[PDB]
This record gives structure tokens, sequence and C-alpha cells, in this order.
């Protein structure tokens, strides 16, 4: 029942720690509502959907192709690898990983995929070079997770990752279908279930990634709207509290069911 910004209070006081939220509409870019909009928040796994843009962005300019076939081998196995750990003899196609990096969280698979455009540092220099100064990611999987504290590596602000997004899921930066396949790949998550998809009446839509730390943090990007389209990009970030698992993706539920009461 409570208002979305008091609700979103209340989780703090209850964690610990920090909240940061942010709303945008999607149209108009104009942000609805806000909490610790510039504060720096870890990304976590939420840098996987960054990291398929700048995929994408390569196989617009030419330069990449979504078919190309990639072998590895348990060498290149870190922990929490569910979909690569299982294609050691076929591999997996560029697609495919950035399917299991944003559908599963696949560790491997974003690893790989930094690999194919030169690692963290290049990926930042893809973000700056599409106007966002201030997201940076600097570490490979899984040490640029937990997480210590505001350590500014591989950080961003719930504004500057919501402006980001909307850059990338509309626009021109990407072409019409890299955009589709993009939001494709974040309809499709697996793995956000006691979260916002929790709270989430039936016909709407919603395309999301989340991330987690095993202890302090956890965090959701996602764009959702009524009637089968996505109409605002919310953005969810948790850090330095000592609640469990358990509450903290309880409190990330309960600030979803108060935006869509209040939608
Ligand atoms: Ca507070």
């Amino acid at each position: 029942h409570p208002e979305t910004l008091v609700k979103v209070k209340d989780a703090e006081d209850q964690l610990g720690g920090r909240v940061g939220y942010i709303e945008l509409d999607l149209a108009s870019g104009k942000i609805l509502e806000s909490f610790r909009p510039e504060e720096r928040f870890p990304m976590m796994s939420t840098f996987k959907v960054l990291l398929c843009g700048a995929v994408l962005s390569r196989v617009d300019a030419g330069q990449e192709q979504l078919g190309r076939r990639i072998h590895y081998s348990q060498n290149d196995l870190v922990e929490y690898s569910p979909v690569t750990e299982k294609h050691l003899t076929d591999g997996m196609t560029v697609g495919e990983l950035c399917s299991a990096a944003i559908t599963m969280s696949d560790n491997t698979a974003a690893n790989l995929l930094l690999t194919t455009i030169g690692g963290p540092k290049e990926l930042t220099a893809f973000l700056h070079n599409m106007g966002d100064h201030v997201t940076r990611l600097d570490r490979w999987e899984p040490e640029l997770n937990e997480a210590i504290p505001n350590d500014e590596r591989d950080t961003t602000t719930p504004v500057a990752m919501a402006t980001t997004l909307r850059k990338l899921l509309t626009g021109e930066l990407l072409t019409a279908a890299s955009r589709q396949q993009l939001i494709d790949w974040m309809e499709a998550d697996k793995v956000a279930g006691p979260l916002l998809r929790s709270a989430l009446p039936a016909g709407w839509f919603i395309a999301d990634k989340s991330g987690a730390s095993e202890r302090g943090s956890r965090g959701i990007i996602a764009a959702l709207g009524p009637d089968g389209k996505p109409s605002r990009i919310v953005v969810i970030y948790m850090t330095g509290s000592q609640a469990t698992m358990d509450e903290r993706n309880r409190q990330i539920a309960e600030i979803g069911a108060s935006l869509i009461k209040h939608w």
C-alpha cells in the first residue's frame, strides 16, 4: 500500500546499507521518481546487459556475428557457469553466450564475451563512447562481484544505468533488430523470479536482469509495462547491509508491488 518512495526508504531502514532507486519514462526519458539517484552502487551481474549491448554494436558495425561459434576449454570455466560447463565439446555461438550471460547470469559466458571485445576496459570505452562517463567496469567474473565497500570499481549510479539502458533499448545507437534482440534476451530472464516478477500482474511485459553478491548487495534493472509493452525503466540497487538474501529479495518484491499498485 505504501507509496513507492516510502517503501524504498523503509527497505533501507530495515536492511541497513543503502538502497538506490529510479523510475524513468521510456518514451520521454523523464525521471518520474528516485532515491539516491546519483550515488554509486556496485553493478554486479547487471553489467551483463551492457556487455551484450557492446556486442550487438559490433554486430551492427559488421565486426561480429551472433552465429560465430566459440570453442573453449575447462580451463576457462569460472564459478557459476551452469550453461557453458555443458558445452565443452560443441561450444557456443556469440548469440548463445549472450543468452546465457543474461538469462542465466552465466559467468564464463560473460568472460568469453569480454575477451571478444578486449576486456573490461574496452567495455568502459564503449560506455564513454555513448555518453556514459559514470558507469565503469574494471574486473572480470567473479572478482568484479562482492564487493568491498564503496570502492568505485565496477560501479554505476541509478540514473546513469537507467539513462544508458534507455539509450540501448530506444534510440538509434543500435539497429532496430539489435535493440529487439537485447530486450528479447532480457524478457527471457530465468533467474529473477523472486524479485519484480513475483509482483507483476497478468498481461504485463517485463524484461530484466538481476545481480547479487554473496553478502551485502543485490540489484535489478528492468523495462516493464502493462498490455504486453514496456513503458518504464526501473533500477534498484542495494549494498552495504548484513541482511540475508531472503530479506533482500523480499524488500525488492515489496518495492515492486508498490510500483505496480501506484502505477
Ligand atoms: Ca536511510
